[PDB]
């Protein structure tokens, strides 16, 4: 299945950075980094389930946000793409 | 229909151009994230909203990816943090 994990990391508060670098480490084997802090990734539910419980417990809720989206397979959200690629 | 805008702003004017997005989203959508919209358009809306934000951004620094939600897309989300 494709889960979308957009982190919205604080940049008022330190060590936003650290945590982006953390999420996108736990990220890194299950899927990709199509944006600066939004990875789509590629699981089975209980991978989901493991990856899950690790993103949380990585970012500070008081000033980050994760948002999931389980989008059912790739292909149904009809992805596109504008502008850069770095 | 549900199409959720990301938007990538690169970190000089990155901040106007947020905000110019983010003014062009403000009636049909909801913005759930920093740089990140719910956007509830019909074919036609998008066709026109989809092309301002196109011109809004710097294609050269900036990127926006476009997902297509589905129906009972509200089922299908989670968050988790601040609001």
């Amino acid at each position: 299945m494709m889960v979308l994990v957009s982190y919205d990391v604080s940049t008022s508060s330190p060590g936003g950075d650290k945590r982006l670098r953390k999420v996108a480490k736990a990220c890194r084997d299950l899927g990709q980094r199509v944006q600066f802090s939004v990875f789509e990734i590629e699981v089975d539910p209980a991978q989901w389930t493991a990856l899950r419980q690790r993103l949380c417990d990585l970012i500070d809720p008081d000033i980050d946000s994760l948002r999931f989206y389980h989008l059912g397979a790739k292909w149904e959200a009809r992805v596109e793409h504008v502008g850069a690629k770095p």
